[PDB]
């Protein structure tokens, strides 16, 4: 039910640093990495870019584990 997840807030280029603008969190289905994880996630990288509103995956970051 409401588990929200991290969602693109805007396109998130290749190979890029994740800084706290590119992330909103959302009640989406599927279930993708949790909206408490968007701390953690800053400064890592994706490995593909993301578009807009797109739900952030666990594979879609390199580095990371729950």
């Amino acid at each position: 039910a409401n588990q929200a997840s991290v969602v693109a807030n805007q396109l998130i280029p290749i190979n890029t640093a994740l800084t706290l603008v590119m992330m909103r969190s959302e009640v989406v289905t599927p279930v993708g990495i949790p909206a408490e994880d968007i701390p953690r996630l800053v400064s890592m990288q994706v490995n593909r870019a993301v578009p807009l509103g797109t739900t952030l995956m666990p594979d879609m970051v390199i580095g990371y584990a729950a």
